[PDB]
Parts: structure tokens; sequence; C-alpha cells
């Protein structure tokens, strides 16, 4: 028993982290096979950032201008290309530590582990969620660009996020491993604000099931509700509308605990309307929305 | 900017995790050099657990009775010994992935990363704190015994915790890597309750500095206090008494933000007496005590 914001073990991702320098800019790169992936803003200067013409900037760059270093050894760049907002640096050596991997585009509400890196070296790992407004609430400083978000299915690492920028609101924006930004964000130092951030209802319900599984049952009540009634309350509190698809994913958790999904919804309804009254759930004084139903099943069953 | 409960990258520890079987019991082991460390309760049966005579039980065991497996390959046990509550299984092969390591006994209030494991395989990594009552609030299931807690200083892994048991209160108890339990706990399935759990005051103050560094400044006030006045309030709310040693460790955070330690104490005093009033600090509705002043400096400066 016990419930933690658990990240995936980061070893398979540490062996992929390299340092990429271009001009006076140094960020992180992802070395998979004979290719190094990194943010394309590596080719910019602090003046270029206001409105960079990445096509024109890349044209003034050669393979020898991109300095790639894995650990303390230099990699030989034999090709460079821009794919959306990432550069793909073809190196002459395949990464001997390349794991089984996939490049996947996650959905808002889905969670992932971030391996924060500086100068190609790992500093820490934390569990994150793609916000419904496509931002991430991470922990990143100057030099962290190139840090990746990932998930692990037994031996396969599914890369989903590459960190690119911090918005003036302190929140983080990035791309998938094909260089497409999540959300409306552009890699330009301009006025950018994310949409309204809603709470991932299905994740909060999944964490309510994790609480019951661990003994924290105080919030359970004698009531039920309907999807429509619950959703009227969810909208009032800027929660994601709950669908039958969400109910179905909560099926295993409902089966394990014997508490019907709509019954759990009624508990959530009362928690939203009445608050926690000074109590805590799983050591938290607010409703946690960064554990998907898959994360709860995984953590409560010990999937390695 | 941004602040997360960040764990150390776990790669150096994944390469040490093995599976140790003895009789019908399977738990995790730590392979460092030619030695495998694991909980000594691996030699017990479900009947022996009520009051095991570990000396007598170990005597009925030979080197060939301990099945050690790293990945999918078998290790040859050439020696076995009991050191306090751990078994040290000498194997004929040194771990080719052994990092630079130390065995350290941490203090209550200090934090560490846990790599939770099942059948010698890693499932996840989270950041933990040694509670003042010497328990840990982790996430462990049957098969997780042998999972280690650690800290990383550049290339050196300092092992501090080995997971042994869950108390009937759902909290976790374990030893250092010399087999000495933290706290009064014994590796016996008997009535065991931990002392009163107090809040690590210096860590809460360190996290208040992390909040100010990230823009969450609402809780800052026009007041100050003294160590004695603050401590009268800390005792009333079961907080650890703040000493001059704690003030000194908060020196770098005080210097960075320009907010005197006693000034921050006065904010904490008002937060304890008046509550959060429905607001949040670093996305939390309660006072976080699982980040030491070292963790805050490390995360806010990007130490790899
Ligand atoms: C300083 C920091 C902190 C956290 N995460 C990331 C960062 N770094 C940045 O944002 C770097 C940056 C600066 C201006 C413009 C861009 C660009 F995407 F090209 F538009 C990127
Ligand atoms: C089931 C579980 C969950 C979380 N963490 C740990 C566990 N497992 C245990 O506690 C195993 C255990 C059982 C009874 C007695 C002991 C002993 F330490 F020898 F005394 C240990």
């Amino acid at each position: 028993s016990g419930f933690r914001k658990m990240a995936f073990p980061s070893g398979k991702v540490e062996g992929c982290m390299v340092q990429v320098t271009c001009g006076t800019t140094t960020l992180n790169g992802l070395w998979l096979d004979d290719v190094v992936y990194c943010p394309r803003h590596v080719i910019c200067t602090s003046e270029d950032m206001l409105n960079p013409n990445y096509e024109d900037l890349l044209i003034r760059k050669s393979n020898h201008n991109f300095l790639v270093q894995a650990g303390n050894v230099q990699l030989r760049v034999i090709g460079h290309s821009m794919q959306n907002c990432v550069l793909k640096l073809k190196v002459d050596t395949a990464n001997p530590k390349t794991p089984k991997y996939k490049f996947v585009r996650i959905q808002p509400g889905q969670t992932f582990s971030v391996l924060a890196c500086y100068n190609g070296s790992p500093s820490g790992v934390y569990q994150c969620a793609m916000r419904p407004n496509f931002t991430i609430k991470g922990s990143f400083l100057n030099g962290s660009c190139g840090s990746v978000g990932f998930n692990i299915d037994y031996d396969c690492v599914s890369f989903c996020y590459m960190h690119h920028m911090e918005l003036p609101t302190g929140v983080h924006a990035g791309t998938d491993l094909e260089g497409n930004f999540y959300g409306p964000f552009v890699d330009r130092q301009t006025a950018q604000a994310a949409g309204t951030d809603t709470t991932i209802t299905v994740n909060v319900l999944a964490w309510l099931y994790a609480a019951v599984i661990n003994g924290d049952r105080w919030f359970l009540n004698r009531f039920t509700t309907t999807l429509n009634d619950f959703n009227l309350v969810a909208m009032k509190y800027n929660y994601e509308p709950l669908t039958q698809d969400h109910v179905d994913i909560l099926g295993p958790l409902s089966a394990q605990t014997g508490i019907a999904v709509l019954d759990m919804c009624a508990s959530l309804k009362e928690l939203l309307q009445n608050g926690m009254n000074g109590r805590t759930i799983l050591g938290s004084a607010l409703l946690e929305d960064e554990f998907t139903p898959f994360d709860v099943v995984r953590q409560c069953s010990g999937v390695t």
C-alpha cells in the first residue's frame, strides 16, 4: 500500500542523452540509432528569437557547426535536417545504448515521465501530465531544452515529448519527437498564452479509486448521480466533461473496488461542492488529476 | 521555473537490481561488486514470520539455496552471511555495472529516491523523505522488499535505505545497507507502531523559499518572529523545533531571495495559525516538508 507520483525508471533514457552545441547555444539532444534529435532553436542567437526565420538560419549552418557530445566523446555529424521544430542530426555511429523505442503523440490528460537534463547530463526525473490546454507544469531551467518525456511498456520506450520553451506564465511548451508542438505554441519569443486549464476528471476519479484501495475512504458517500448531472457540476468547476469512454476506462478500478463509476462521481460531486473540510486524500489537500486509470492499475499491481 | 518532487535518475541503480529467491520467497537484491545485499526475511516461511529465529533459519540454508538472477542470467553464490537484518550473498562475478557507491545512514528529515522493484525488475522511481519517526511514506506492494533508497552526488550513488516491511498502519520500515533498521522496528510480523510523526520545519521553510523563487509570493507578510516564539507555534502544530543549525542551512536560500529566515518563519507561523484560505503554494494545498534546503538549491540551479 501507499501512493506516490511515480516516474518510470530513467536508465533507458539516460543512455540516449547527449549535449548539442551550435554557435554559443548549448542544449540537450536525444541519440537514437544514428540520429540526434534536438530543438531547432539551437541555431538561434538571443536577437534571432523574437521572430526567427529557421529556414534562413539553418542555411548558414553546416554539419561541422553542430557539436554533438555523448558523455565526454565527440560524435561525427554527417547530415542535418529540419523536421517541423526539431533538428535531426545524422551521426556516423549508432547509439550502442539505443533501447526499443517509438515516437508517439500523446493525448491531453495522458501522463509521462520527464528526464530533466543540462549539458546532456541528467539531473532528475518526475511524473508529469499533458494539460488539456497542451502545456506541461514541469521543472525546467535555462539549458533544459531537449529534455524528453516518455512512457515505458516493458522494454519499449515511447518518446512523446521534447521540451522547447517556458511561457511567461511559468508553464512549459514542447513538441512530439516529430517536431510538432503540442497546442498552439510557436518556437518564437513572442506573446503566448495557453487556453483555459481544465481538470482531467477521469484522472481525478482514477485517483479517488487509488485512495479507496489504500484505506482513505472518508469521502465515500450514500449518493449516486448520472453522467449529465455530474457533468453540469464538472463544467461549473472547470472539469473535463466525463464521457462513457471515461467510465469504460474506469471499469477495472470499479471492478476491483466494487464501487460503481457513477457512485464515485457522486463522491467527486460532493468534494467539489463542499471541499475537503480540512481533511486529506492520499496525503493531498486537493483533487489530484495527474494519474490516469492506467497509472493507478500499474502502481497498485506492481507492473515492471 | 516550476517545482516538482524530483527523483534522481535511476539508471545507476537499475544496473544493480537482481532477484533473490530462497525457498518459495522471492524478493529484490542489490548487486554491488561481488556481493548481493537483500532483506534477511527472504529465508522465512509465512509461519516463521510471527517470531523468526534468523540464526537457526540461516543455519538450515546453504549457498546453493540462494538463487540470484540478474536480468535472465544466474549468479553463482560462493558465500552467505547475516549482517544485522540483511544477507550478504558473495557471488563469483563482480557486477560489471557497479557504480561508485557508498553506504550511508541518513538523518530523519533527509530525503532520498526510491527505485521500487518486483522480481528484480524496476517499476518506478519516486522522491521520499525519512520521517522524524523513522518511517517512510512510500508505495510498496508484496515483492517490493529489497528496493533501495539512494542519493546521487555527480557519479557516486550513496545507498541509504533498503525496504523491509509494511506496518499495519500502511507506512514503510527498512534498514540502512548494513542491515540496521531506521527507528525501533524489528523484522517480525508483530504489533509495531511508529512514534508521533512531526513535520520537518526546515524542509517546509526550504519549500517556502522555492515557492518565492517561482513567483508564488502571496503568503509573504509584514511580520517577523524569534526562534523561541516561532518554536512555541511549531510545537503547538507538531512541527520540528527550529534550531540555529536549520537557520544556517537556510542561509543560501535566504541570500538568494533576500528574505531573512526569521521573516520566512513569521510567514510559516501565519500559515499554521490561519491556514491556506483556499489558496495553493507550488500547486499544493498543504505545507510540503519533503524537500530539504539542498533539494531546493539543486532543483532551482540544475545540478547534474
Ligand atoms: C529558460 C527556460 C526555462 C524553462 N524551460 C525552458 C527554458 N528555455 C527557453 O524557453 C528557451 C527559449 C527562449 C526563448 C524562445 C524560445 C523558442 F522556443 F525558441 F521560441 C526558447
Ligand atoms: C506486503 C508489503 C507491502 C509493502 N511493503 C512491504 C511488504 N512486505 C512485507 O512487509 C513483507 C513482510 C511481512 C511480514 C513480516 C516482515 C518482516 F519484516 F520480516 F518482519 C516482512
